[PDB]
């Protein structure tokens, strides 16, 4: 049947997105190493699996896929256990309140959080460019607001979508990881149900595999 191939390091966040919940479903995988130096990302091989020269993309026998949350689908669909349900496909409501927190990371939270790790952490580091410290500011700000509405969400569920753990909560898992290596790390403590939600998301077994495959400088990064 052969497991299914991962193209890109572990240690990039929509990579490793893609690994947490082929981990939460224990599904065998192999993960396929890519040379950003040479710039294999955009080699015409690569094209022919993820057209738009990004990682990661996706293989199943004869299926080639990209784009991570679709991959992710894909693969809680193919494995659906039955032990884990983390679309809540069945149960119309529970799947709306599922998407609609999946939503809220790709274009709220994620947008506020993403740049502040792409400027303390990302650039100054893979690609030598040092922080725009305005950007950073104008961006916590945003976050800030972004994690008022999560701590008045999170203080009547445990999870984003109800009471329980779901795709939109594990979405939320690979920026934020980076972004506890940044000098703001501390922020969430400000916030008592979100940091608490945030250490119940950090104690899963599947999520403490696969931060470790990506190392930062060491863990919560000063
Ligand atoms: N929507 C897509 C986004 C995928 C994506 O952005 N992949 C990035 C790597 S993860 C995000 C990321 C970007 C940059 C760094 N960095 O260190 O400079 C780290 C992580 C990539 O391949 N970029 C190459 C390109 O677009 O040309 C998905 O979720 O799959
Ligand atoms: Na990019
Ligand atoms: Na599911
Ligand atoms: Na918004």
């Amino acid at each position: 049947m052969a497991p299914v191939k991962v193209f890109g390091p572990a240690m990039s966040t929509n990579v490793a997105r893609v690994l947490v919940f082929l981990e939460e479903v224990g599904a065998d995988y192999e993960v396929v190493d890519m040379d950003f130096k040479v710039m294999e990302h955009k080699s015409p091989e690569h094209l022919a699996r993820n057209p738009f020269g990004q990682i990661p993309a996706f293989q199943d026998g004869d299926l080639l896929l990209f784009e991570s949350r679709a991959i992710s689908k894909y693969v809680l669909r193919k494995y659906k256990t039955g032990e884990v349900d983390l679309l809540r496909e069945g149960n119309l409501k529970e799947a709306a309140m599922v998407d609609v927190w999946t939503e809220v990371d790709a274009h709220t939270y994620n947008p506020a959080l993403s740049p502040i790790v792409y400027q303390c952490l990302f650039n100054p580091m893979m690609r030598g460019i040092p922080t725009d410290e305005k950007v950073v500011a104008e961006s916590l700000e945003k976050l800030k607001k972004v994690l008022e509405v999560y701590e008045a969400r999170l203080s009547q569920h445990e999870y984003l979508a109800g009471d329980f753990v779901s795709f939109a909560d594990l979405n939320h898992f690979p920026y934020t990881f980076y972004f506890m290596a940044t000098p703001h790390a501390a922020l969430f403590g400000s916030y008592p149900h979100v940091k608490a939600w945030w250490e119940r998301i950090m104690a899963r077994p599947a999520i403490k595999k696969i931060s470790a495959t990506m190392v930062p400088p060491k863990a919560k990064g000063h």
